[PDB]
C-alpha cells in the first residue's frame, strides 16, 4: 500500500572538507552516488553511497539504474525488500558493489518510511534521540598536519581524534602520536588506524609500542578479511583491536565475532546492509559484548547508534557536507540528531550540479 | 514527546477452548494479566501476559502495578524503555517474572506506537504482512482425545498439529502418534513435545523411536536450562530438536545456539522480551541458520514472524480468545494478520468482568 | 512424619546500618520478606528474603503467600520439597522471583530441621563450627566516606573491606582505592566491585590499573549473565575476577565455571537455592578448584561456609540487623556461629511492627 | 618488458544451448562481458566474464572500462598485476563485481602470456595436458525435460549429469532423480544441486532421502556464505556435500575448508580470482584432502584442472559457445584441451555483433 514508484541516481565527485593524504599522495574529492527513491505517498527517500575510488563510481550508478526495475511497484517495506534483493542476487553474489547498492536502496526506503510517518528514523526504530560522542577522523597526514588537525578538532569541541598511521618506520608512527598527544594533552582520545597495512608480526610489534604510548584503539592492523590474523594480533594486546568498516553484511561481522577477531566493532552503514543490516549487527554486538561504533555516514549513524544497545562512538568524517544541508549538529563533541522526519538528509540542489559526472 | 501516562492491569482466569490434560489432571482455565498502557497521544497500548500457574498470577499483577511509577512520564520509545528496565533490575535479576512484566510493557508500548502512527506493527517493523503457516497445539490427551483433536484441526484446515507426549512407557507415546497418523494421513505434520520430562538417555531412546515413526520435530526432551543435554540429544538424531519457549531474553537463546543445543528455535514473545527481544532473537536465528517459530501469543506472533528472516511456524493455541476479539484469522491453516493499527488486540470488555480475580 | 503446617510472611522496609550510596543517590532501607514456617513438631523455621528494590517487595510476599498451599501438609524434608517445587515451576520458569521464594522456603525448612533435632545447622550438615574470615562491605561512597568506613571496619577488627567503584572516570576509582589504602595500610584486603557497570574493554583497562594498585579481587566487572565476557576480562588479569551473587541456582554457576568466567565464586544463599542449592554449589566449586565466598545472608552463610571445602570469605553486610537478634558474632574479623539450633535467627518481635508494609 | 597496452570489453546477451528453467520461469540467454587485453608483443589475451543477471551486465563492463587505466603500461605479469589490484581495491572491497573484473583481467593476461611463449596455458603452468572427466549440467527442468536431457547427455558420451532440484516437495525432487536413474541406468553419475534453496534441517531431511536413492554429491544445500550450516549438513551425511562456485577468492575457500563445510570443492575460475586464484585454491584443496572440480568456464578449466593435484570433474555448461570457436573437444565424456597457445579461446567475430548490448 505505500509503493515505490521510481529510483533516481546522480553520480558526483564532491570536495572534501579535509583532503585525504595517503602513502601515494592527496585526494581532494569523494566519489558519491546520491539516491532519490520516489513513493506513491508523495514523499521521496534520500540516501547516498560512497564509491571509495572513482574507478567504481559510474559502475555503481549504472548498477543502481538497472536495479530500479526490481523495486519499482514493490511496497516500500525495507525488510521485505532486502529479503527480495538477497534472493535475486544469491547467484551473482550478494556482496561488494551489489550489496552496497542494495544498502543504498534500504537507507533511502527507511528515510521515506520515516517521512510517511512524519517521524525521525530513531523514533520509528523505537528509541529516543540522545547525543552520541563523536571523534574527528583524519588521514595519513605527517607530524605537522596531523597535529594542526588534532588542535582544530579539540578547538571544535571534539574529545577524541583518529589518525591514520603505517609510515615506513614505527618511529614515524610514534612521532605522529606523541606530537598529537603533546598538543591535545592526556585527557583526550587518540584512535589510530593502520588501514590494513601490516602483516601480523609487524602489527603485534607496532601495536605493543603504540599501547605503551597510550592510544584509544588500534584499527584494522591487517588485511580486513583475515579475521584469524586479527584475533592473533588482539591476543597479544590489552588495548582493543577495532574493525568492521569492511564487513559486507552482518553475516561477515558474525564470522569475525565468532572467532574473537576484535574487542570493538565499527560497521559501516552502507556495507553492513543499511538500516536493516545495522539493526541485525546491533543485536550481534550486544550478545557478543562488543561496544559498537560507526564508520562514515554520520547523518544516518547518529540515529542508528541511539537504537544500538552497545553504542560507543560516532565517526565524524563529513563526506557529503558539500551537497547535504548541515542538519546534523555537533555540540560539545557529541552528534545531535535533527528533529526532522526520516534521516534529516536534505539536498543542496544548487550545489549538486557543480559536481556531477 | 509521546509520553506514557498510566498503566492499568487486570488479572483474569479465562476458560480455555481446549482444556489442558497433564500427567496430574485437567486444567480448564489460563491465568492472564491484561495490560493497558495509556499515552499522552490518547491511544492505549494493549498486551497480555501468561502467568502459567495461578500461584504466580496475583504476584505478577502486583509487580506490574508497582512498576508503573518507573514508566509513567517516560517517552513511549520501547527500545529505550527496555534498556532503562534492564538497568533498574540488574541487581534484582532481570529474568523470570520481572522480565515477563517488562516484556508485557514492551508489547503494549509497541501496540501503542503502531496506533500513534495508524499502522499495523508488521509495517512499523518495516515488513509486509504475509500469511504464516500455523499448527494447532494440543495437550497430553491419550490416544482417543489426541486423535479426535487432530481430526478437528485437519477439518479446520491446519496442515500440522502438536501433541504433548511423555507417558510412563514409550509404547504409549508411539500409540498416540500412530493413531493421529492413521487419522490425518502421511502428508500432515505431527510435532511432538515432551515438556522437559525425559533425562538424556531416555530422550535419545524415545526420540530415535519417534524419528522412525516420522514426526516433524521433537520439542524440549529434557530440562529447558540444560542446553548441553539438548545438544547431546540432538547429536543422536536426524529429526530436529526444537526448544526456546523458556528462554528468558535473547541472551539465553544466544547461549543455547552457541553450543548447538537445537536445530529449530521457538521463542515465546513474552519470555524473549517482547517485540524488542524478538527482533534481537530473529537476528541471532538468522545468523546461526535456525528456522524460528513462535510459542503462544499468536496475535503478536503473526506480525513478528512476518519480519523474521527465518520464520518457520506460528503456534496456534488461543489462550486469550475468551477476552480478545478474533481479529486474527486462519485461512487454510495460515495465520493472517488483521489490517488494524498496532497488534490488532481489542478487548471483549463485556467478557472480562466474568473472569476477574 | 514431621509435616509443614503453615507459612507466614511479613514484608518490611528496614533501616540499614550503612545507607547505600549509588550512582543515582542514597537508599537508607532494605526491602525484606521475613518467613515463618510452622511444623507439626511445634518448632517454627525462620528465614528471610531480600527483594533488592521495593518494586518487587509486595510481589514477592504475594508469591510466597500463594505458594503456601503447595507446601502445607508436605513432609519438612527440604531436598524433597525443592525437587517438588522445581517440577511444579518448570513451565513458569524456576528462576528469578519464583526461585528466590523457593529458596526462602528451603532456608526456613532447614532452620526447622535443625530445631527438630536441637542442633546448629552446621552440625546437621556434618561439619564442625569454625570461625570464618569476614570482610565489611560498603557502597559507592566517594573518597571521604569510603575512607571513614574502611577506618571504622579496621577499628572493629575486620582485616578486609569491599568498596563499590565505577565512577565516571578511572581516576576516581583509583583515588578511592588509594585513599583507603593510605588509611588502612598494606597488610589489609581491599576488594572492589563494579556491580556490572563496565563493558569488556573498559573492564580490562580499569582492572589492569586496579591490579597495579594492589586489590584483592575485582567483582562483576560486566553484565552478570555475560559469562564469556567475564572469561575474556579474566584472561587479561592476574588478580582474580569474582562473581556469583546473581547466579539463580547451581545450574547457572555450572555454566559460568564450565567456561572459565571467574577464578573466585560467591553464591548468594537465596539466589543459589538456599541450603540445598548451596550444598550443590559447594561441590561444584570444590571440583573446579574455585575458592567460594558468600554474598549477603551472613547469618546462614557462617554455617554454610563451615561445610564448604573451598570456603574463602564471609561477606559482612547486615541487612536484617534491625529485626533479628545479634546472635552471630564477629571476633577479630571472623564470623562465629552461635550455639543455637538451626541457623540462630530469632526475631526482634517488638521491632518488626515498626517496619511493616 | 612485455607491457599491457589496452583493454577492450564487449557486453553481450548470448543464446544458451540449454535454456535455464528456474522456480520463476525460463531464461534463454546469458549475459557475458568479452575481454581483449592488448600487449606490446602484438598478441591479444582473451577471456570472458559471466554477469549472472542482466542487472549487473552494463555495470561490470563499465567497471572494467574504468579499470583500464590501472593496468595499461603495466608489465603483463599476472601475479604481480593481481597483487596491485588487491591493494588498489582494499578499501572499496576486493570482492563481488570488483574481484570478478580483476579475475577477467588475470584470465586474459595468462592467455596472452601463453601466446607470448607460443604454448598452451597447461604447459606454461608446468603440467601435461590430460583428458578430464566431465559432467553435463542441466537446470530445474521437471521430470520429463530432465530425463530427456540426461538421455541426450548419455548419447553424447558423458558418464554423469547434474540436475538442479529444490521443488516445493521432496517427493518431486526424488521423482526427478528416479526418472533420470531409470533412463541412464546404475553405472552413471547423477549430481544434484539445490542452489542454496534449503534451510539446514530441510537440507538434512532431503539429502538423507537423496543419499538413499544414490546420488553422486549434494551441491550448495543452503545459503552459500553459511559455511557452518554446510558443515552441520555434511555431518549428517555419507554422500559428500559439494560447494565453492560462490567463493570470491581463495581466502573464502580457506575459511570454508578450515571449518569442514564440505568434502568436495568446485571453484569458479572467475570468482576464485582467475588462473592466479585457482593455482592458490588448488594448493589448499591438496592440503585439506578435497577433490576439486570446476564451475563454468570450461575452456580455461580444462587447462587448470590438468595442473590441479586433486582434480575431480570438469563441469560442462557451454555459456559462450555462441561466440567462441569449439576448440575444446569432448571425447567419450572427457574434455580434451586444444593444442593452441594460451587458453584456446578464439572469438566468432561474425557472431558477436548479433548479441551486443
Ligand atoms: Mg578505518
Ligand atoms: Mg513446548
Ligand atoms: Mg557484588
Ligand atoms: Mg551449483
Amino acid at each position: 500500500e505505500v509503493l515505490i514508484t521510481g529510483l533516481r541516481t546522480r553520480a558526483v565527485n564532491v570536495p572534501l572538507a579535509y583532503p585525504v593524504h595517503t602513502a601515494v599522495g592527496t585526494v581532494g574529492t569523494a566519489p558519491l552516488v546520491l539516491i532519490d527513491l520516489a513513493t506513491s505517498a508523495g514523499v521521496v527517500g534520500h540516501s547516498y553511497l560512497f564509491a571509495y575510488t572513482p574507478v567504481a563510481l559510474k559502475s555503481l550508478k549504472q548498477l543502481l539504474d538497472d536495479m530500479a526495475a526490481m523495486i519499482v511497484n514493490e511496497p516500500l517495506a525495507p525488510v521485505s525488500l532486502e529479503a527480495m534483493l538477497a534472493k535475486r542476487f544469491c547467484l551473482a553474489g550478494y556482496t561488494g558493489l551489489i550489496r552496497m547498492a542494495a544498502a543504498g536502496i534500504d537507507m533511502a526506503a527507511w528515510d521515506a518510511l520515516g517521512k510517511v510517518h512524519e517521524t525521525p528514523l530513531v523514533k520509528l526504530l523505537g528509541a529516543n534521540a540522545r547525543p552520541v560522542q563523536a571523534y574527528d577522523s583524519h588521514s595519513l597526514d605527517g607530524v605537522k598536519l596531523a597535529t594542526e588537525r588534532a588542535v582544530t578538532a579539540a578547538e571544535l569541541g571534539f574529545r577524541a581524534v583518529k589518525t591514520k598511521i603505517g609510515y615506513p618506520a614505527l618511529d614515524q608512527d610514534l612521532a605522529v602520536v606523541r606530537s598529537i598527544r603533546q598538543a591535545v594533552g592526556d585527557d583526550f582520545g587518540i584512535m589510530v588506524d593502520y588501514n590494513q597495512s601490516l602483516d601480523v608480526p609487524a602489527a603485534i610489534k607496532r601495536s605493543q609500542a603504540l599501547q605503551q604510548e597510550g592510544v584509544t584503539w588500534i584499527e584494522e592492523p591487517t588485511l580486513q578479511h583475515d579475521y584469524e590474523g586479527h584475533q592473533r594480533i588482539q591476543s597479544k594486546l590489552n588495548v582493543p583491536v577495532q574493525m568492521g568498516e569492511n564487513w559486507l553484511g552482518p553475516e561477515e561481522m558474525f564470522k569475525a565475532l565468532s572467532i574473537g577477531a576484535c574487542r570493538l566493532a565499527m560497521p559501516d552503514a552502507m556495507k553492513i546492509g543499511g538500516v536493516t543490516g545495522w539493526i541485525r549487527a546491533s543485536a550481534l554486538a550486544q550478545q557478543f559484548g562488543i561496544p559498537m561504533s560507526s564508520h562514515l555516514f554520520q547523518e544516518i549513524s547518529a540515529h542508528l547508534l541511539a537504537a544500538t544497545p552497545t553504542a560507543h562512538w560516532l565517526e565524524r568524517l563529513d563526506l557529503a557536507g558539500s551537497v547535504i544541508e548541515p542538519t546534523l549538529t555537533f555540540e560539545g563533541g557529541n552528534a545531535v540528531i535533527p528533529d526532522l522526519p526520516g534521516v534529516g538528509i536534505i539536498w543542496r540542489e544548487k550545489e549538486i550540479g557543480k559536481y556531477l559526472v
